[PDB]
DNA sequence: GGTCATGAATGACTATGCACGTAAAA
DNA sequence: TTTACGTGCATAGTCATTCATGACCT
């Protein structure tokens, strides 16, 4: 019946998106004639799943039993509702819920969108207030259509419903008599049943991929299409996939910017870290504050990130139990120093900057690598349409690679491949696949390789030091004893975990006899266990042309190359650009100094003394004020003399720079030069070694 | 051994176990919590030490009989852990060699360490009897000299390891939480670096007889007065530890986290949001910003504790029907009078500053309050607020230490401005006169006080009492509309109160209760009778004693005052001694714009000194070495002076900027006269602080809301 | 053909310290 | 008399399910 979370054409029920909305809409509802209901999380893509089964979950179950209906059922007839409302968050998880809704619909109840008891509530995506005269935005459009046309008017944005008084939720979305509110028809079953498919057919990914690349009443199939479609672009675009740059994702580079902006250098002490999680939902990234953390906790786990981005201080998890990290009101971070390579030339004007989601700040929509990350780091996120897995690598060996491909941008991979071989992963364990494969893997983006487990023998006993990437001890031991209570390996005594400071891994397998041929029994683990194991490669990501690409290891580094020239550039125009306005100011200073005099005199002598200024030395707007703002210590020799040599400097400093803007080729040199020094930094050996 | 049928219970599973089963090279550590579970189970070494979280904190079982103790689950575990029965000595299955109790270097975990010191004093005499309980005690600061590391379990040893030493960086381990692995190895785990005390429980006598003083649910009475009288390398008794320890929490407790200053009148969770709030910004006038930066910034620099916790501290705050006079604004989800709890998460919601909340912080910047450094000295923080206005008896606060407690009610602030106004001249008012301006609470609802005056009064001159509420109805037909709630009763509660009459046949006089209510209706529960003869007057002053439409209020006026110490306070008392605070912080006041006035009106005097001989100024400067000394001797004007002329704007030698330094000289002269007649005159001083409690009363004063009556 | 796991997105439950006065009962 | 309530500020692990996809698994 549904108690605790809960004429009859007079009625509505109110379906909105969580608990926050819950509380908020509960609150906003005509007692009268409108009921309530939080759909919580995402519910399940009912699309291929059986009226039978899609009762078992329990918040799908809770609908069909508020609705009075069921699911494959014409049985319309204890219908309990006179209009179903889907009332969803303004962002894309919120119309991407209500795309899953309307599918638990047409699919399980056509009968309600059929004869049209199925209503999308249409919340304001914004809210002005001139003097007091209130509007209210559904999107951008009507934005500008509202803007052009009035005291000076003040925007707020709707990040969603929670955010939002009841007051302003009736008005806008509850009431009757000013609430937005479609109707949405099914029309057609085909053209509908059709397109759903093509879109929530787990079996059906690979045109959406494509569709994409090609992509008052509406229609259930114009509307669920249009939303579904604005879903999957954000989550490829800005969510699940890094652009190429950096080789980040959104959060990721949000939490690591916030954490500049916070100080947290890794030369000083770390702060903690609700406070960091804190000021990326405050300023940038307003979404979980979990989810957030747990992100933040990956970049900072040794064993998870080839290059940590983060050194966090207590528990951050374990080799074993990765998950076991503590909760954020305990942990304290700073920054990594080998995040210096992606921040420290960021105050330099070397990137674009957008806005933040109220305009209040800027954020930085790439930063600026001094080394290719994408593939150091490597990533691993699923999207929609596609996904990226993204092997970690050597800093040195792709160091090589990049200077390689600067100096002859031809460099067949066959070539590239004796350079950078493999991932190189967090651990010691054996890479071992073939060349041939590896370096398909490579050419071709997509790919698979495997690693497996070190050991040596001792009497009866196998001895493991060794795990393969992401591999957690205790799993290992559990999947042996459970062989064990399957009786499907009679052959063991025991499995010690002997473990210690000394020796991060040492799980010894104990075989009964020394008789008994380990080989085997080790070799049969290998194919049962973890102890082996298989590791997944889909070189996606977003690349500078800002679209979505599979992309070659040499294409990753050549297309990096191209954004890491654009960088450098970027940056000596800003430092020229600056000792350029500046050797200007020096050099009309040193004119006064020649006349001091006279520029006191013009000064006391005149009531705006600015122009009098230019007129007589002939120095223009920006000088004549220089001149103005020079304290009195200044006139002093000393402090003369000073300031002509920083001429000196400076000037050079110019000729030596604008000589590297200039050539093409002694700008290579540059960037040749500042990945050698960087792989020498903040570079370090192979671990995963590579074998047959 | 042989395949039984009744088996034992499994084991808890949260227990991490060692594998070396000899019992005396084992070790148990039980450990607060499940981050420092997570970290201990790291850093300890496998073989012959296992690792158990408690979670929360343990029930209090000095008084639980052992038959019960099992009932808890948390204390089931670690019965079910140690291989021992409650009440009994039987030690013969006992799992481990020793129990090591391992909590938080805070006042916290030394409470969490108490209780667990009972439950085993109690429950498992035999074993601490036998000397196998200990307290591992790590360490609370780490100073890195210079590339090598000392540790200090205190402040004591803090003290005598800096004064004997090229600088040293200190750091607080607030908590094992955020030790790494290693660092909790070295300390605390690791038997040949580890510091660790053996309790004793030597004579059952006194320790059972001081345990039953602090622990028992009565003796809260001699606890209040025993706090006013207090205020293995080593082995210790678990009397000498848990008394120090127990008393450590208690007047941490007390001091800072329950009670509230009587200044400002916040207890420190509220005062650091706030000041946290003002820092980022979040002026009244000026856009909200998500929670989850508010509570972010508030952990991350002054406030190191649970998240949630501060911020539901915070939505109370922020809370219309709850605080009489909000101190935040909150926007979004906040809860509804009939569901206060019913608020957004955190990640949802926004808040910027009340304006009120300028009464407490407007005159920060301007040296009025104490600072003292926040928990890694990298910041400071302000002990006290300058509350314009008594806030602790306009909002009021209500709180539960230990052997004492604190409840305030609400008042309206232009009758308590009346009130003071009053006191600043006569400070000899009597209760009765102040009570004329200060009849009783005022609460954020309109329905009725219904205590007598005769009972008011004193409820206001002990501070102790109780007063009771009642809503506000009217009578059509069969069915009784009510409109009015008493102070924090929840339309729903009373809903459902009333059906279990119904439906326990208690009230087969009413066939039914809808709530209408809504934007234009805050409240309507409607009941509805049965027979249109029925005597609605009886059903009313029959539910007026058995719902909560007639609910009573607790008076305890329990505070921290200026003296730093906790006491009850009349009414009358408080505000007179809020006034010697108020006092004293206009004071500091002026003497701040003061003396930023005079250090000003000095540089300006040697200032205009040089415009005369403006000329002989370039030339010295042109002229010397260093021209500092020079310009003093020359012009006779101090270093401080000298410098001033020496960083003058060229653009301030224009014969404008001249006559304009000379008129501020003249502002400023009289400004700091009119100050030091202020400072200088008791009674001028008092003129000017009646006076800002008008304005206030004036700007962000309010009528009555609940009105007093007679039953 | 059917499961599994991967990291980013969409928070309410639950037990307990403490004081101590109201309320319902033995 | 006694036992069951409420109150705020302290001490987080558990739960479902999107989307893409290759390898177990049983
Ligand atoms: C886990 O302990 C908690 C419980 N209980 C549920 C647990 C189940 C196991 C045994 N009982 C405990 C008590 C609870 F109900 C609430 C909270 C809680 O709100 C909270 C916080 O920071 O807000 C923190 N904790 C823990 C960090 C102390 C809570
Ligand atoms: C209760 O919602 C969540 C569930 N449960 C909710 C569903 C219905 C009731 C319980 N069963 C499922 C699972 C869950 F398992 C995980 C998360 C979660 O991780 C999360 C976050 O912010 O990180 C937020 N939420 C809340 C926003 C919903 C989660
Ligand atoms: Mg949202
Ligand atoms: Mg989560
Ligand atoms: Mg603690
Ligand atoms: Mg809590």
């Amino acid at each position: 019946a549904l108690p605790g979370k809960l004429t009859r054409e007079e009625s509505e029920l109110f379906i909105v998106e969580g608990d926050s909305a819950g509380g908020s809409a509960k609150q906003a509802r005509d007692k009268n004639f409108q009921a309530i209901m939080p759909i919580r999380g995402k519910i399940l893509n009912t699309w291929e799943v059986s009226s039978d089964e899609v009762l078992a979950s329990q918040e799908v179950h809770d609908i069909a039993i508020a609705i009075g209906v069921d699911p494959g059922s014409d049985d319309l007839s204890e219908l309990r509702y006179g209009k179903i409302c889907i009332l969803a968050d303004a962002d894309s998880d919120g119309l991407h819920i209500a795309t899953l809704l309307c599918a638990l619909f047409v699919k399980h109840f056509p009968a309600l969108v059929e004869e049209g008891h199925l209503y999308v509530a249409m919340p304001p995506l914004f809210r002005i207030d001139i003097g007091k005269d209130v509007h209210y935005a559904l999107d951008d459009e009507e934005l500008e259509t509202i803007l052009k046309n009035v005291k000076n008017p003040q925007i707020t944005r709707f990040k969603g419903l929670g955010e939002m008084n009841a007051i302003q939720l009736r008005e806008t979305t509850m009431d009757p008599n000013t609430r937005r509110l479609v109707q949405l028809d099914l029309d057609d079953a085909h053209l509908t049943a059709g397109l759903l498919d093509k879109l929530l057919a787990k079996k059906r990914a690979a045109d959406r991929k494509q569709w994409l690349e090609q992509k008052e009443n509406r229609s259930v199939a114009e509307f669920t299409e249009q939303a579904y479609l604005n879903y999957a672009m954000y989550v490829i675009m800005d969510r699940a996939l890094p652009h190429i740059s950096d080789g980040l994702k959104p959060v990721q580079r949000r939490i690591v910017y916030a954490m500049s902006e916070l100080g947290l250098k890794s030369s000083g002490k770390p702060k903690k870290s609700a406070r960091t999680v804190g000021d990326v939902l405050g300023k940038y990234h307003p979404h979980g504050d979990s989810a957030c953390y747990e992100a933040m906790v990956l970049m900072a786990q040794p064993f998870s990130y080839r290059y940590p981005l983060i050194e966090g201080q207590g528990n951050w998890g374990s080799p074993d139990d990765p998950k076991s990290f503590a909760a954020m009101r305990y942990t304290e971070a700073k920054l990594s120093a080998y995040s210096e390579l992606l921040l420290s030339e960021l105050g330099q004007g070397t990137s674009e900057w957008q806005d933040n989601f109220d305009g209040s700040l800027k954020e930085p929509i790439t930063l600026p690598a001094r080394v290719p990350n994408i593939l150091l780091n490597g990533t691993t996120g699923i999207a929609v349409g596609m996904a990226t897995d993204i092997p970690p690598h050597n800093l040195r060996e792709v160091v090589k690679g990049t200077i390689a491909l600067i100096r002859n941008p031809q460099t067949s991979d066959e070539k590239l491949a004796e350079y950078i071989p493999a991932p190189d992963l967090p651990t010691k364990a054996e890479i071992i696949t073939p060349p041939e494969e590896l370096l398909k893997i490579q050419t071709t983006g997509r790919g698979s390789y495997r690693m497996r487990a070190v050991y040596t023998i001792e009497k009866n006993e196998i001895v493991i030091t060794e795990l393969p990437y992401q591999v957690s001890g205790s799993k290992v031991i559990t999947q042996i004893a459970d062989q064990m209570q399957a009786k499907k390996l009679p052959l063991v005594v025991d499995v010690r975990d002997e473990s210690d400071h000394e020796n991060p891994t040492r799980l010894v397998i104990v075989l009964r006899s020394n008789r008994i041929d380990a080989e085997a029994v080790m070799s049969h683990l290998f194919a049962t266990t973890d102890l082996e194991s298989s590791y997944r490669v889909n070189l996606n990501m977003i690349g500078e042309d800002g679209r979505p690409q599979v992309k070659s290891i040499r294409r990753i580094l050549l297309e990096w190359i191209e954004i890491r020239k654009k960088t450098v550039t970027r940056r000596l125009q800003y430092h020229l650009n600056r000792i350029e306005k500046r050797l200007h100011i020096l050099a009309g200073l040193l004119i006064a100094y020649l006349d001091i005099d006279t520029v006191i005199r013009i000064i006391r002598e005149e009531d705006q003394p600015k122009p009098v200024l230019m007129e007589h030395f002939n120095i223009d707007e920006i000088q004549a004020e220089a001149i103005l703002e020079l304290k009195l210590r200044h006139l002093a020799k000393l402090e003369e003399m000073e300031i002509r040599h920083e001429q000196d400097e400076l000037s050079a400093k110019a000729a030596i720079i604008r000589e590297q803007l200039e050539n093409p080729e002694s700008l290579k040199n540059l960037i040749i030069s500042e990945l050698k020094e960087d792989a020498k930094k903040f570079g370090d050996e192979r671990r995963s070694p590579i074998v047959a």
